[PDB]
């Protein structure tokens, strides 16, 4: 149906604008500590801690699929990647320290998103 492909372009709209928005993320962590999944491998107790892992990686991954459908979706998962970091890594820590960092940064970068969504119609 014309419909649906026009929901298929609205969809296909919003992935090029979070692609932006990840870019932009993905800049205030120069470090790459969030770039990849904290490997399994090298902390084996990860999982008992943190129990919805996220990185940069697997987001790109998820927005490459358009498995954003808004949003507040790929919010939730940009939240994660800060929230589990603070949570396993203690304050005085690169780690808890460039989480921080990226969350403060990233808010101002999430924060027009929010008005071009809303006023491009996106969602
Ligand atoms: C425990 N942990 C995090 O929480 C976040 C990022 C990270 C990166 C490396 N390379 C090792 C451990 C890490």
């Amino acid at each position: 149906s014309m419909e649906q492909v026009a929901m298929e372009l609205r969809l296909t709209e919003l992935t090029r604008l979070l692609r932006s928005v990840l870019d932009q993320l993905q800049d205030k962590d120069p470090a790459r500590i969030f770039a990849q999944p904290v490997s399994l491998k090298e902390v084996p107790d990860y999982l008992d801690h943190i129990k919805h892992p996220m990185d940069f990686a697997t987001m790109r991954k998820r927005l490459e699929a358009q498995g954003y459908k808004n949003l507040h979706e790929f919010e939730e998962d940009f939240d994660l990647i800060i929230d589990n970091c603070m949570k396993y890594n203690a304050r005085d820590t690169v780690f808890y320290r460039a989480a921080v960092r990226l969350r403060d940064q990233g808010g101002v970068v999430l924060r027009q998103a929010r008005r071009e969504v809303d006023s491009i119609g996106l969602e």
